[PDB]
């Protein structure tokens, strides 16, 4: 794929309503643009020319992808300050925080489709050849039709700290991230979502996740998750990375529970 460059977004045009948030750069606002509903990212008051750097270019990133289970970026003010990113408008926000809210409200059925729609993402990402590392819960955002996409592009990169709940086995301990890696990832999405947002290993420190990893641990069955795709999540955490189904499969099998 061809490198893409940001839209630059004259400040004229966006217009901010509402706090929705608080995120790691600064302040998160409900919005409008030029119009369509956005949510418009603001860079805090005093960013150093890191953050700067950091906050634009996870938006770059972003922007490089079209598909519909990835949040579309409208662009960004990178011209004046407040600096500003304006994406579409994700009213449930993160999928962990929206799933313990609603506990055990949906039908499997509902949980397999949202999945479905992560997986259709993360297949796109691998085509583009893309590694996205940090995929997790609350890095996926819900909007009204509860269709989920992939967000928090910080990490991702072309094929320092990192999510270590989530990490595959050779990522944490031989810094090896691949398409491969990233399914790991989603099995640990998979669980989430069936657990309704419970966090990975409870409240076990990330050193006691890394030990009950090297022993072959694996998180069980989630409460009323159907053999079938707690095998799938059970897949996805092969310990030999290349015996991990691709998101081609995935999607196919997810694809056939949806009945």
């Amino acid at each position: 794929a061809v490198l893409k460059f940001t839209t630059e977004i004259h400040p004229s045009c966006v217009t901010r309503q509402k706090v929705i948030g608080a995120g790691e750069f600064g302040e998160v606002y409900k919005g409008m643009l030029k119009e369509v509903p956005v949510a418009i990212k603001t860079l805090k008051a005093g960013y150093t020319e890191k953050q700067r750097v950091d906050f634009l270019g996870e938006a770059g990133i972003m922007g490089q992808f079209s598909h519909h289970n990835i949040i579309r970026l409208e662009g960004v003010i990178s011209k004046y300050k407040p600096m500003m990113i304006i994406t579409e408008y994700m009213e449930n926000g993160a999928l962990d925080k929206f799933l313990r809210e609603k506990d055990g409200e949906f039908s499997v059925l509902q949980l397999v489709g949202m999945l479905r729609g992560i997986a259709a993402g993360m297949k796109y990402l691998a085509n583009m050849n893309y590694v996205h590392r940090d995929l997790a819960a609350r890095n996926i955002l819900v909007n009204s039709n509860l269709v989920c996409k992939v967000s928090d592009f910080g990490l991702s990169r072309v094929l320092g700290k990192i999510p270590i709940r989530w990490t595959a086995p050779e990522a944490i301990s031989y810094r090896k991230f691949t398409s491969a890696s990233d399914v790991w990832s989603f099995g640990i999405v998979m669980w989430e979502v069936m657990t309704y947002g419970e966090r990975p290993y409870w409240e076990l420190s990330n050193h006691e996740v890394m030990k009950a990893i090297n022993d072959g641990f694996r998180l069980p069955t989630p409460m009323d998750c159907p053999s079938a795709i707690y095998q799938l999540m059970m897949q996805c955490w092969q310990q030999e990375r290349a015996r991990r189904p691709k998101f081609a499969d995935i999607v196919s099998i997810l694809d056939k529970l949806i009945r």
